[PDB]
């Protein structure tokens, strides 16, 4: 039953500045641990040095807040 | 292990205008259910009405964050 945790995961990610959705999350269990991945939208404008910004500001929110979260790798497409 | 859910109610519950500290905190497993009771912190020159407004607003916010929990009773103490 991953929805409890993937909601979780989905409105940190949400909360951050800049971020314009969640496009993708893949969630697994490793043990009692999480491992996932994730693709962000972002502002088509915003520059790819902005959209890495934005990428790790997103894996330290996400991280944060769900401590069970081991390994959290953080992609960006443009979105609007 | 009480740890993590313990530690995301105190959080959510800090997040409210008007709580100065969470004073207790018991939560127990019903099933997989949450039951829980607290007492927050308040302003001692908060009136009654507003102290009172102050856990209802608690209550929301928790049990709006943390989806286990199914029973969440909310009373407030004078702090600072």
């Amino acid at each position: 039953h991953m929805e409890a945790v993937q909601n979780r995961i989905v409105e940190a990610a949400e909360r951050v500045p800049g971020v314009r959705g969640v496009i993708h999350l893949r969630a697994r269990y490793v043990g009692q641990d999480i491992w996932a991945e994730m693709i962000i939208g972002v502002d088509p404008e915003n520059t790819v040095e902005q959209a890495h910004e934005i990428c790790e500001a997103v894996q330290a929110a996400v991280c944060g807040k769900i401590r069970r979260i081991e390994s959290l790798h953080v992609s960006a497409e443009a979105r609007e």
